[PDB]
């Protein structure tokens, strides 16, 4: 499968992509305003992640820092990154299907499209400004908005006995981007696609 990462913000972005032990093709790359970046998922990944990090320093071995998002200090990443990160998640050729969807349950850095760019289904977004409208609470420092589990790590935040509620912490990410998870056991806005579809994750598609 083909996806076209765009970075439509007015700011450089080090897109990333991984499916939590492994890089998904290069893993990760500096994305100028304007710039596009196509990479190839193998057929029948399960648990592929791609987000935006902000603020890099990279020295010339691939190593450095990233305010949000970061994959253990490395420019391609193998593993997932540090919150808060608005994710584009996906599963592909399961049975015959593709599945995507978008996610805040580990918290907003950067506002995103995603979408096929082959016919069969709809595409979703997050694009609100939740980094502004963020509660005191969960303001990261580096920038982003975090989620309530990563920051109060409770057993009802993070969902760890498999049974919690909303909260006012996952209302808030609900109420400004209604298609995307807010918490573990949100009721899904996930997409079904025919298996093998082509797509385009698109960093701030409004502004």
């Amino acid at each position: 499968a083909t996806f076209e990462i765009v970075n439509r913000c007015s700011y450089t972005v080090w897109a990333a992509a991984s499916k939590g032990d492994a890089a998904l093709d290069a893993g990760g790359r500096q994305l100028n305003s304007g710039e596009s970046w196509t990479i190839n998922v193998e057929p029948g990944t399960n648990g592929g992640k791609i987000w935006a990090r902000t603020d890099c320093y990279f020295d010339d071995s691939g190593s450095g820092i990233c305010k949000t998002g970061d994959c253990g200090g490395l420019l391609r990443c193998k593993r997932f990154g540090r919150p808060p990160t608005t994710l584009a998640e996906f599963s592909l050729n399961q049975y015959g299907k593709d599945y995507i969807d978008i996610s805040n349950i580990k918290g907003f850095n950067v506002p995103m499209d995603f979408s096929p760019t082959t016919r069969g289904c709809r595409g979703v977004r997050c694009a609100a400004d939740i980094v502004g409208q963020c509660p005191a609470k969960l303001k990261a420092p580096g920038g982003g908005c975090n989620d309530a589990c990563t920051v109060f790590q409770t057993s009802e935040y993070c969902c760890t006995t498999g049974k919690c509620g909303p909260t006012e912490y996952s209302r808030f990410f609900k109420r400004l981007c209604p298609d995307a998870f807010s918490y573990v056991l949100d009721k899904p806005t996930t997409v079904t696609c025919p298996g093998s579809s082509n797509y385009r994750v698109t960093f701030c598609p409004t502004a």
